[PDB]
């Protein structure tokens, strides 16, 4: 009943900062400019201690599926090849990516209707703003 709060399918409404989030993070030109035009699905769902993560996009199509506390690969949407730990930190989803000696860590929450993901790479964060679909 964890993370019942954050299951269903969600549509991006907003986004504020995310072309200098991804320019922390290293992502090219070209794939910041489809990136950002990207207005994806993001599909969460639960089974048993199994947490599914799924980004739909005319970008690209990502899927996780995870335990929290337990590191796993993730191949990200920009092509990185990173480590993962994904953990509960008071109802906030807190996804860990560990990759080139590099971090940047990504948090997940519920507030009020919307889901809100927030992306910070250093000094610099992103704000994404998703509603139910
Ligand atoms: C998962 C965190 C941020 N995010 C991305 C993303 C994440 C990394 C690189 C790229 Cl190109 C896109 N697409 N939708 C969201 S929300």
């Amino acid at each position: 009943h964890m993370c019942d709060a954050f299951v269903g399918t969600w549509k991006l409404v907003s986004s504020e900062n995310f072309d200098d989030y991804m320019k922390e993070v290293g992502v090219g030109f070209a794939t910041r400019k489809v990136a950002g035009m990207a207005k994806p699905n993001m599909i969460i769902s639960v089974n048993g201690d199994v947490i599914t993560i799924k980004s739909e996009s005319t970008f690209k199509n990502t899927e996780i599926s995870f335990i929290l506390g337990q590191e796993f690969d993730e191949v990200t949407a920009d092509d990185r090849k990173v480590k993962s730990t994904i953990t509960l930190d008071g109802g906030v989803l807190v996804h860990v990516q560990k990759w080139d000696g590099k971090s940047t860590t990504i948090k997940r929450k519920r507030e009020d209707d919307k889901l809100v993901v927030e992306c910070v790479m250093k000094g610099v964060t992103s704000t994404r703003v998703y509603e139910r679909a």
